[PDB]
């Protein structure tokens, strides 16, 4: 028998992700070394392997949309919601989504992809919002990167340091 684990992550250390679409804003190859590197984030302190996949069922569904966009969280338009992600689980569980309302960037202007999508992968792997303002997990926009202990702490106690 088998008794539902005691959080929310996922079971297996290899995980894929697929880009289902791209901002207007940015090349499709900023697109991708932004999300490569927002995943690296997290594989570096833990066991985690991401692999991207050109179509198909991904564990992780990213994509850039607008208000009502197929869940039950609708965007807003310019600036409020920037973007979400769901925790591990079956079908949406572990999607992020993006406000392609939102002017995204690979530098200091609008909003930082590789930033905000570091913070939504984080959820997709199981973490929440923290206390500590420092930290890549506090719910508001701060542009800068060294993941934040408070952040490794949290990811770790998911699923192990890896190695080191
Ligand atoms: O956190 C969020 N999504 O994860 C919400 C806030 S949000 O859309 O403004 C948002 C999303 C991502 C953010 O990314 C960062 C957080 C901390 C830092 Cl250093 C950099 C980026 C910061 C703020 C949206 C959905 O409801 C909960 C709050
Ligand atoms: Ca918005
Ligand atoms: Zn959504
Ligand atoms: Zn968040």
């Amino acid at each position: 028998y088998n008794v539902f684990p005691r959080t929310l992550k996922w079971s297996k250390m290899n995980l894929t992700y697929r880009i289902v679409n791209y901002t207007p804003d940015m090349t499709h190859s900023e697109v991708e070394k932004a999300f490569k590197k927002a995943f690296k984030v997290w594989s570096d302190v833990t066991p985690l392997n991401f692999t991207r996949l050109h179509d198909g069922i991904a564990d992780i569904m990213i994509s850039f949309g607008i208000k009502e966009h197929g869940d039950f969280y609708p965007f807003d338009g310019p600036s409020g919601l920037l973007a979400h992600a769901f925790p591990p689980g079956p079908n949406y569980g572990g999607d992020a989504h993006f406000d392609d309302d939102e002017t995204w960037t690979s530098s200091s202007k609008g909003y930082n992809l590789f930033l905000v999508a570091a913070h939504e992968f984080g959820h997709s792997l199981g973490l929440d919002h923290s206390k500590d303002p420092g930290a890549l997990m506090f719910p508001i926009y701060t542009y800068t990167f060294m993941l934040p202990d408070d952040d490794v702490q949290g990811i770790q106690s998911l699923y192990g340091p890896g190695d080191e």
